[PDB]
């Protein structure tokens, strides 16, 4: 039902910052806040990995080892939008970033299997 669209991707210099957004549409009968959200990424030559997530019911956040303390996941429910703030970007951060959502929750950094809805992805190139 819910469609997700990433935005904000682009080229950034190493050490720089960047914010990505993800707009959700559809499923109006469904409270946006009931969805747990997450950011994943797939760097060239690697598999899809979890980056950050925020659980519905309490808003607890989880981050991947290499981004903890550098990235921040947040949401603007009035806009049905998910954001991710990135700092101190490195070449290893180059990848297509995907937002995901699910009507359920998790209590640790969730894997891709935990999410039902997915966006098409946005490319972030760090050079």
């Amino acid at each position: 039902q819910v469609q997700l669209v990433e935005s904000g991707g682009g080229l950034v210099q190493p050490g720089g910052s960047l914010r990505l957004s993800c707009a959700a549409s559809g499923g109006s009968e469904y409270s946006y806040s009931t969805f747990s959200l997450g950011w994943f990424r797939q760097a060239p030559g690697q598999g899809l990995e979890a980056v950050a997530a925020i659980a519905s019911m309490g808003g607890l956040t989880y981050y991947a080892d290499s981004v903890k303390g550098r990235f921040t996941i947040s949401r603007d429910n009035s806009k049905n939008t998910l954001y991710l703030q990135m700092n101190s970007l490195r070449a290893e951060d180059t990848a297509v970033y995907y937002c995901a959502a699910v009507r359920g929750y998790f209590m640790r950094l969730p894997s891709s299997h935990n999410f039902r809805y997915w966006g098409q992805g946005t490319l972030v190139t760090v050079s």
